[PDB]
C-alpha cells in the first residue's frame, strides 16, 4: 500500500504513463474522471480490459475504483490483481444500507470519510487507507479542507476524553448500522427499535459493533491520529493546494480532474508532485508553480 | 452463607410470619402455629406521625429469648448500620422495610456482603430484580401495611404474574433489553449530580454508579436474574405476599395466587380475639384449597381490624 | 478548630456539663434546639449572657450561631470569644442575597451545604468547616443521608473532569452571586444581565469569583474530598444514625435534638458519642444501642 505522494487519475495508457513519469506513487484506473462523471446517468466499475492496460503499461501500484456496497464489483478488482480498491462515493452508490465487508478481502481497500465518524466505521470495516474527501470534480479545495478540520478537530477533542467518554462516542457511531432493521420493523408495524444483541451487519450484533468502533477510537486517541494512512482528496487543482493539505497533516492527496482537465498536464502533474514532497518550502512551491498555464475551471 | 440464606427461607415457606411487640404477642404467635416472628415496636397499623426506626436491640433479644422459632426485625431502606447491628445480636433474618423510614433516597443496603439473609418488599418485577440482585434471599410482594385492606396485595401479586407470564415469551435478547430498563434506577444520583454542575442529565454505561458497579455491569448482574425467572416461571427466592391480611379468607386468597407464604402485621393484634385468630389464619394458610377449613375457622372470630 | 468527634447543641448550663460529661468534642450553645426552633417566629443571635455561661461550665470548645449574612451579630460572638461560629440556616436568614465574608474574620466558621455548590462557595467565603445537612430538627437521617449522597458522587465525577472542565463548573457555580446585580438592572429597567467584569461581592468581579471557585474546586479535585473538616448534620438521632454517616464518610457528627430530646439525653449521648468512634465496630454499636429509651419523634 502507498504510504505518501501523489495518486493520480488515469482514463487511459497514455495519461497512465504521464502520471508515472510525473512522479505520481499509483495511479487511480477509471473510463471518466470526477469531473466528467458528474454529465452522466450510472457510473459504475470500469471495463477489466481498460484497468489491465494500464496495469501493464506502468511499474507502480494500480488503484480501482467500485460502487459503495457492490461486493461482486470489488471481488472482480481483486481477480484481475488491482493493488489496491476504491469503495467510492464518486460512483453511484449500489447498497443504501451497507458498505463491503472489507475485512473478508485480500487485496487493500480506501475509503472516503467526511469526518471521524465516516473514518471510523469504514476502518472498523476494513478499510486500510482513508481519504478525507469533500467533493470530486469540483477543482475547490475547501472541500477537502472542511473535512479534513472536521477530522483534525475530532481527534484533538477525543484525545481529552477518558476511555469512558470514549465508549460514548463509539456508541453514538455505531447506530447507523442498525437503520434497516428499525424501518424493517416500522414496516412490519413496529416501534422502529433495535435490540443491542440482535445480529444487523455481518453477523454482528449493535454490541458488539459499538466494541468495534469503540477499539478503533481508542487507537485514534493513542496515535493522535487515524491507525491507517490518510490522503486528502478532491478539489486539488493547483501546487499550492497539495501544499496545502500537506500543512493540515494529510500523508498523501489524490490527483483526478486537476491535471488532466488543465491545460499542460504532464507540467502540471510534475508540480504537483514536487509541492506534495516540499510541501513546507515555499521557493520550490512557488517555483514549480510559475508558468504551469490554465487549471481546470471547476 | 449463599446455600445457607436461602436454605433458612425455604423452611418458613408455606407458613405464617406474625408481627410482635412484645413476649405475650410472639408466645401467643408460637401457640397459634406461626412459623417465624417479626419483633417491633410498633405494628405498620400504629406506625401510620413521626420517624419509625430499628427497634430497641433489647426489645428484640428478649423475643428471641421468648420463643423457639426465628424472630426477624425490621431496618430502615438503606441503613447500613442498623442492619449491621440487626446482625450482630443475631437476628434470623432482616427485613428492609418501606413501613419504616426511609434511611436513603438514593439506594438501598447492598445484602449480599451480609452473612444474614434478608427480605425485602417488592411492588413488581423490576423492583424485585433489582431487590434480589442486590442480595435479598426472600421477597414479600408487599401491598399497604397497616390497612387491613386486602387489595394491595392482590394488585402486586397480580402484577408479579403478569410480568414473569410475559417474560417467558420472550427470547433471551428481549429479556436483555428489560434488564436494561430495570437498571436505569440505579443512575438517577449520577444524573441529579451531573445537573447540578451545569451539564446534561445524563450518565455513561461504564462509570461506577452503586458498590462500585457500572451501568453496564449491572444491567447483566440484572440480566442473569432475570433469566432465572424466566427459567423457573417464578422469582428465584421465597416470596410471600405482606399487605393488608386481615382474614382467614384474605391468607387463603393470596396462598391461591401463587404465594408461598404471608406476612401478618396488624390484623391480628389489632383485632378482638388475637389466639384465636391468628390460630384461624395459620390454618387458612396451610389449606387454601380446603373452603370447608376457611369457613369453619372464620365462624365466630369476632371484630376484625380496619382502615 | 474540630477535627472528629460529636458536637453537641445545648441550651443551659446542666445540658453543656452532660454534653462534656459524655464525651463531646464541643457544643453548640443556643436558647431552643432545632426541633423547638420549628413553633417559633424569628430566630436570631443567642442572648450573649448565655453564651458566656457555658462557655465558663465547660472545657470544651463552644459555638454559637448567627443568622445567614449578618455580619453584626457574627462580630458580637467574634468578640465575646466563641470558638466557632456556625452562620446556619436553622436561624431565621437575614441577607437574601449574600453569606457573611468570612475570610475577614479570625474567629472560624462552619456553614452548611447541601451540595459542593454550596460547599464550594461557601469554602471560598471563608468558612473552616462545613456540616453537609439536609434539614435539623426533624430527627430524620434521611436528610444528612441525601446530601452525603450527592456530596459524595459530586466528588467522584469532578475527579474525571480535566481541569478546563472544572473551570466549566466553576463558572457555573459563580453564577449564583450575580442575582443582586441582575435583579437591580432590570428594575432599572434594562436586561438581566451583568458584565463579568463588574464588582459584585465584596469588590470581587464575577471573573474573579468564577477563578476563586475554581482554585477550590481544583483542590477538592486533588484531594478526593473537600479541603476543610466536613460534618455530617440534621436527623441524627441513634447510635446508628451516627456510625452511619461516618461510614459515609463525615469526618464527625452535629447532634442537637437526638439527644435533649429524648428520654435519657445523658445515656443516649454517650452512646452516640461510642457509636462515632467505633462507628466500623458493629458489636459496639449494637451494645450501646441497647435500653436508650424512646429517642425524639422526629
Ligand atoms: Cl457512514
Ligand atoms: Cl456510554
Ligand atoms: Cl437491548
Ligand atoms: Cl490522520
Ligand atoms: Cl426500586
Ligand atoms: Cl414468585
Ligand atoms: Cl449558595
Ligand atoms: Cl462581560
Ligand atoms: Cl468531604
Amino acid at each position: 500500500m502507498v504510504k505518501h505522494g501523489v495518486v493520480m487519475d488515469v482514463t487511459n495508457v497514455e495519461q497512465a504513463q504521464i502520471a508515472e513519469e510525473a512522479g505520481a506513487v499509483a495511479v487511480m484506473a477509471l473510463e471518466r474522471v470526477p469531473a466528467d462523471i458528474r454529465a452522466g446517468g450510472v457510473a459504475r466499475m470500469s471495463d477489466p480490459a481498460l484497468i489491465e492496460e494500464i496495469m501493464d503499461a506502468v511499474s507502480i501500484p494500480v488503484m480501482a475504483k467500485c460502487r459503495i456496497g457492490h461486493t461482486t464489483e470489488a471481488l472482480v478488482l481483486e481477480a484481475i490483481g488491482v493493488d489496491m480498491i476504491d469503495e467510492s462515493e464518486v460512483l453511484t452508490q449500489a447498497d443504501p444500507f451497507f458498505h463491503i465487508y472489507k475485512k473478508k478481502f485480500n487485496v487493500p481497500f480506501v475509503c472516503g470519510a467526511r469526518n471521524l465518524g465516516e473514518a471510523v466505521r469504514r476502518i472498523w470495516e476494513g478499510a486500510a487507507m482513508i481519504r478525507t474527501k469533500g467533493e470530486a470534480g469540483t477543482g475547490n479545495i475547501v472541500e477537502a479542507v472542511r473535512h479534513m478540520r472536521l477530522m483534525n478537530e475530532a481527534i484533538a477533542q477525543l484525545q481529552r476524553m477518558t476511555d469512558e467518554e470514549v465508549y460514548g462516542v463509539a456508541k453514538f457511531y455505531a447506530n447507523r448500522y442498525a437503520e434497516l432493521a428499525k424501518t424493517v420493523r416500522e414496516g412490519m408495524g413496529l416501534p422502529a427499535t433495535v435490540l443491542e444483541n440482535e445480529p444487523i451487519y455481518e453477523g454482528f450484533t449493535l454490541a458488539e459493533i459499538i466494541d468495534g468502533l469503540y477499539e478503533v477510537l481508542l487507537e485514534v486517541k493513542k496515535l493522535g491520529r487515524l491507525p491507517v494512512v490518510n490522503f486528502a482528496a478532491g478539489g486539488v487543482a493547483t501546487p499550492a493546494d497539495a501544499a496545502l493539505m500537506m500543512q493540515l497533516g494529510s500523508d498523501g492527496v489524490f490527483v483526478g480532474s486537476g491535471i488532466f482537465k488543465s491545460e499542460n498536464p504532464l507540467e502540471r502533474a510534475r508540480a504537483i508532485v514536487e509541492a506534495t514532497y516540499n510541501y513546507d518550502k515555499p521557493d520550490i512551491v512557488a517555483e514549480v508553480s510559475k508558468n504551469l498555464g490554465e487549471a481546470m475551471k471547476g
